[PDB]
């Protein structure tokens, strides 16, 4: 068979490496020398801690990882391609800093689009990421943003996560809707931020070809409601994520989760303080309030991605070969 992806050396970063390092933090450790790191990549409108303090920072620590995260400024609202420089740099650093050992990446919302962008276009990290555990990823963007012609002034990453954007087009045409490392995608038909998610099929924004694609309603029934934040914080998500992180295959396993795990409330192993914070988690909507970059057209694609979106309109014009 065949699966094609970009090849060669990694494209150059627009940000200096010191600036990208400044966006990476590990709890209790230095990225230069870390035991069993996991890289956490946050959603639009949030920092690492705002997305994960109430959930996978303590949960991954109790599973024996050192939690590390990136907080691309300002609040993941800048150009998704620049947010991805933070992720690629972080994988490079943490892979070296754990002894040249592959490490897992765990994400929410835009974070997963960033992880898959980096894996598609930065070949050096494909052998450095052990597995990807993505919660409500928007690999096709979301139809609840926009539409394409109604985006004036919006932050850069909001233009880019609108359905039909040049960025989501380039990702798809370059082969990035197929999993590149073992990947598990946990998402919900009742996500109020990322749609469409209702088909349990490759139409869903969270779906990756050959991924372990887990729509909550496929397991727990069509009347099982779990919202965007709940997709990250629930006991169901914890059982699936724990299975993915420990699996000998790199993906969650059906033998490990099932209807006995269909609990949409905050993960059982969180403290009561943590469950309260998780159940109240409003981070997905932080981008409605925070000050972002001003952007009057969809950000241009970097040269490594531009050839995959011929005919789409960005700041410079309509992409050609």
């Amino acid at each position: 068979g065949a699966m094609a992806l970009p090849s060669g050396s990694d494209p150059a970063f627009s940000q200096p490496k010191s600036v990208l390092d400044a966006g990476l933090t590990c709890q209790g450790a230095s990225p230069s020398s870390v035991s069993k790191p996991i890289l956490l990549v946050p959603g639009t409108g949030t920092t690492g801690p705002q997305s994960f303090d109430s959930n996978w920072i303590p949960l991954s620590a109790q599973l024996g990882y050192t939690p590390c995260w990136i907080s691309p400024p300002p609040f993941m609202l800048n150009d998704t391609q620049v947010n991805t420089e933070y992720m690629v740099n972080a994988i490079t650093t943490l892979y070296a800093g754990s002894g040249n050992n592959k490490l897992p990446v765990l994400t929410v919302c835009q974070g997963g689009l960033v992880a898959q962008w980096g894996l598609t276009f930065f070949p050096s990290i494909r052998s450095k990421v052990d597995r990807l555990m993505a919660f409500a990823p928007d690999y096709k963007g979301t139809v609840l943003a926009g539409p394409l012609d109604a985006l004036a002034g919006s932050a850069p990453s909001v233009w880019q996560q609108t359905t039909g954007s040049a960025l989501t087009t380039a990702l798809r045409n370059a082969g990035g809707l197929t999993q590149i490392v073992p990947t598990t995608n946990l998402y919900s038909a009742t996500d109020e931020i990322v749609q469409p998610q209702v088909s349990n099929s490759p139409l869903d924004s969270s779906y990756l070809f050959n991924g372990k694609n887990v729509q909550a309603q496929a397991v727990c029934g069509p009347l099982f409601v779990i919202d965007h934040a709940g997709s990250l914080t629930s006991q169901f998500s914890y059982v699936v994520g724990r299975s993915a992180l420990r699996s000998t295959t790199g993906q969650a396993r059906s033998a490990d989760y099932g209807i006995t795990d269909c609990n949409p409330l905050p993960a059982n192993d969180l403290t009561p303080e943590q469950k309260v914070a998780a159940a109240a988690l409003l981070a997905p909507y932080y981008a409605a309030i925070v000050a972002g970059p001003k952007q009057n057209c969809e950000p241009d694609l970097m040269p490594y991605a531009r050839p995959f979106a011929v005919g789409k309109r960005t700041c410079s014009g309509i992409v050609t070969p």
